[PDB]
C-alpha cells in the first residue's frame, strides 16, 4: 500500500479521535522506503563528513550516494538550520531520501540530523548537545546521530 | 545582554564564514530564559501529560505554569505536529515560555517535545521512538524527554 | 530540461551574489508544470469553489481533477491556513498539482489562492481583501484569484 | 481587548466548525496595530527599498522606523524567502512592525511584501509577477505593493 494512504488513515484516526500512537504498518513502510532507496544525497560540505555517512548508509541500502555542497551562509540565518538544508537538496536534486546535519533552532541550541523523503516528509531525526558540553570529534557524533536515526524506526546497523 | 544582541553576533560570525559552533554566551542566554520565566503554558489539554510537566519545571524555576483551553489533537494533520501545538500555544496566549509534545513528522517517526521562547524560537528538544518499540508508560517517557531537554542545553535537575 | 536544473542555476547566481530577478527560462518550466499535469487536487470541501477552479482549469490543460475527501477546517488553526491546506494534500494523494483557498494568516488578513507542485514548491498565488471590505458573492472572487494566478506567470486564460 | 484573546474566539469557532470569514473586530484589530506602531524595522539592508517604504508608512503612522544592519539576501534559498526575510528581522530587532519584501516561492514565482507582529504573525500582504513580465522599475513595483497591502486591511491614504 503507498504511503499516501497509510497517511490518510492516521489522519482520519485523529479527526475521529481515537488516534492511539504510531503503527506497526507505518514503521514498516519508513523502513521500507529507507532500505529500497535507489538515490541518496547528503547535504554536507566538506568530504570526511561525507564520507561517515556513506559508509554507514552501505550497510542498510545498495543505493548510489552523492554529495551535494550547500552554501550555509543560506541556511544559519533560518529558524531551524538542518531541516532548511534539507529542503534545498530537495528542490536542486532528484533522489529518493535526502539526509543533512546542522543546528536545530537558535544559536546554543545543538545539532539535529535529519532524513527526508522526495515530497520532504520528516521520516527520522537524531540530537546532540553543543559541542561546548559533550566535546566529542564531530566525526564521531554524526556517526552516533545516524545510528540513534535508523535504530528509532527499527532499522538496525548490526549483522542479520 | 538580551537574546536579540547574541543572534546577530552568530548571524554574523556565519555571514563572513568564522561560526565555529554553538558559544558560551548562547548557552547562557538559554539558561537564563528558562530558570527566570515567570510563566509558561505547556501546549496541552491532557491532564496527565501536563501534570508530569509541571511538577518538573517547578524544580527549576520558579513561575506560574498553566494549560490550554482547547484540544491541540487537531496539529496531528500538519507536517510537524509537535512544533505546531507550540505555535498554535504562542498565539492564544501571553507567556515566556512555550512547552509542546507530540509526533516529530509524519506518522511512524515517534516523539518530539520542545520548548519556545516568547517569540517563538526554538531553544531545546528530545525525541523518542514509536511506542510499540520501546514498550514505556506515556509519563514514564515524557518524564525522560524533559530531563534530556534540560541537561543538553545545561541545566541539571 | 528538468526542474531541479533551473532552480539549481537560479541559486549559484543568488550564491554568486548576481540574482538580478527571474528568468524567462523560470516563468516557461512553471507554465509547462501547469500545462502538461495529468491529476490535479482541490484541497477544498467546498462544492461551490471546486467547480470555479475545475471549469477554469479545464480551459488550460487535460487534467483529472478532484475535491479531498477529510474535514479541511482544521488548518484554520495554524498560522498559513490555505497554504496548510495544500500542504495536508500533499501527503495524503497522488498528483502532479495541488490547488489550495483559505485564510492568508491571522484572523482578519483575507485570502489566498495557492498552487504547489508534487514536491510542495509555491509556483504562484493571488490574494483577496477580507469580505467585510470588499462585498462580493464568493465564486466571482475564486475566478479572479484563479485568473491572475495563472496569468502572473504567463498562462492565458482568452480564446484564441 | 488584547489579540491572543481576538485569536482565541476565532479558533474556537472553528474547532466547533462554525467559522465563516473576517470578522469586524478582527480587522479593527489590526488596523490599531499598524496606525499605533512605535517602532518599525524594514528587513532589508537595501536603502532604496527602505526609502520608499519608509516615506509610505510616515503617511499611515508617527513610528520611528529602521533598516538591519546585514543584508537579507541571505534567505533567498529557502522555499518561501519573503517570510524567511521578515522571520530574520524578528529574530534580531525588537519592533511593533516587521515589512519584508522578496521572492514569493520557487524561481520564476513572481514578489511578496509582507507585515508580520511582534510575535511573527502574518496580517496583510501583496504579490507582484516577475518583472520580465511587468517591466516596472522595484521602486514603483513597492509602492503599488505597499499600498495594496494597506488597503486590502482598510486602511487608506
Ligand atoms: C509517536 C506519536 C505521538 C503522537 O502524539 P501524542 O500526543 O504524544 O500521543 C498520542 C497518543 O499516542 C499514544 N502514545 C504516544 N506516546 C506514547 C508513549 O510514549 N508510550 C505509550 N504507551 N503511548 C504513547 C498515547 O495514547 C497518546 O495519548 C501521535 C499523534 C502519533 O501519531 N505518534
Ligand atoms: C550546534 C551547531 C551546529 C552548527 O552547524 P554544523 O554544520 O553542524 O557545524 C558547523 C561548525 O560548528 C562546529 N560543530 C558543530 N557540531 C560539532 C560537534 O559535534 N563537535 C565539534 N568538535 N564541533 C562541532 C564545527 O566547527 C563545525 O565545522 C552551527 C552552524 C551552529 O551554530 N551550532
Ligand atoms: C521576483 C523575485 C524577487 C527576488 O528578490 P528581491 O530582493 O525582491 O529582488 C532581487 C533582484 O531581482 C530584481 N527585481 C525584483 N523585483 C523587481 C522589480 O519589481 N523590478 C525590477 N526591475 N527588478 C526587480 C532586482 O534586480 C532585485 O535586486 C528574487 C531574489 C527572485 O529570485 N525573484
Ligand atoms: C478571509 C478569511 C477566509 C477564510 O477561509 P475560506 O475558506 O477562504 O472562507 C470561509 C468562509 O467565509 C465566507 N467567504 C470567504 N470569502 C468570501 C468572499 O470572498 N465573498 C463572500 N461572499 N464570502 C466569503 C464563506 O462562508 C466561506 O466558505 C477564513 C477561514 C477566515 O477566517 N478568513
Ligand atoms: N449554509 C452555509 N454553509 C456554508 C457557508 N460557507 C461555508 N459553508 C459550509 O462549510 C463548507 C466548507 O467550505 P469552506 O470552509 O469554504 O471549504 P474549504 O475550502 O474546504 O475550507 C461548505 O461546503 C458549506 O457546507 C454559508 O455561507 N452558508
Ligand atoms: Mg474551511
Ligand atoms: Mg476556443
Amino acid at each position: 500500500v503507498v504511503m499516501e494512504e497509510i497517511i490518510k488513515k492516521a489522519f482520519i484516526e485523529s479527526i475521529n479521535n481515537i488516534r492511539r500512537g504510531d503503527k506497526e504498518e507505518e514503521l514498516k513502510k519508513i523502513q521500507e522506503k529507507i532500505v529500497n532507496a535507489k538515490k541518496i544525497v547528503v547535504a554536507t560540505n566538506n568530504q570526511k563528513k561525507f564520507k561517515v555517512i556513506r559508509d554507514i548508509m552501505l550497510r542498510v541500502c545498495n543505493a548510489e550516494i552523492k554529495m551535494l555542497d550547500i552554501d550555509t551562509r543560506f541556511a544559519d540565518l533560518t529558524r531551524m538550520p538542518a531541516l532548511t538544508k534539507g529542503l534545498i537538496a530537495l528542490d536542486i536534486e532528484k533522489a529518493d531520501l535526502y539526509i543533512a546535519r546542522g543546528r536545530l533552532g537558535a544559536p546554543g541550541s545543538g545539532s539535529m540530523l535529519v532524513i527526508l523523503d522526495e515530497k520532504g516528509r520528516v521520516l527520522t531525526a537524531s540530537l546532540s548537545p553543543s559541542s561546548v558540553i559533550h566535546k566529542e570529534d564531530i566525526e564521531e557524533r554524526i556517526k552516533k546521530e545516524l545510528i540513534e536515526a535508523l535504530s528509532r524506526i527499527g532499522i538496525s546497523i548490526l549483522e542479520h
